[PDB]
């Protein structure tokens, strides 16, 4: 149950070290109101826009040799693209692909069995909105199979 990730439940209240690329003013740390917007603890990143954005969430990680899974819980209007992505650990980006279907339908997107060979890996959540679409996204997890 050793985490990977730094911060990976923004509860700092601040982004770092997790990178933000893309309609930044889409994205926001922000304290929960409702608390049952965050899936852990009283922060969780929110986004939001009047108009159409795109952005990705990324941190690098270095690490033993393992085998590791990654995952992360979601919930937002109906329809908007959320990926996740790992890379650089020795073989080809991994990727799953979710919607989300509205307020507190949570999803659990995941990937396992990922072999680090490199010492190293990135995590970038993709994400990809029409005007006036949200949602939340907390509680990454970064654990050694
Ligand atoms: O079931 C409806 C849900 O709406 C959510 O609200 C959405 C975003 O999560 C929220 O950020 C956004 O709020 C805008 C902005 O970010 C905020 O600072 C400002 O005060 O209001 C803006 C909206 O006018 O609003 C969208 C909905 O439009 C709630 O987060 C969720 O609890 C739930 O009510
Ligand atoms: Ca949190």
């Amino acid at each position: 149950s050793r985490n990977y990730l730094k911060n990976p439940g923004f509860e700092t209240g601040e982004f770092s070290p997790w990178r933000v690329s893309g309609d930044k003013k889409a994205v926001k740390v922000v304290k929960a109101n409702p608390s049952s917007n965050a899936h852990q603890g009283e922060y969780a990143v929110n986004f939001w826009l009047d108009e159409s954005f795109s952005f990705e969430l990324s941190q690098e990680v270095e690490l033993p040799a393992g085998v590791y899974r990654v995952g992360f819980w979601t919930h937002g209007e109906k329809g908007v693209k959320i990926a996740l992505k790992v890379s650089d650990y020795g073989g080809n980006e991994r990727s799953v692909e979710v919607e989300t279907t509205g307020w507190l339908e949570w999803k659990n997107p995941e990937i396992r069995n990922i072999k680090v060979e490199t010492g190293r890996i990135k995590i970038t959540v993709s994400v990809e909105g029409r005007a006036g679409d949200w949602g939340f996204i907390d509680d990454f997890y970064l654990f050694r199979e």
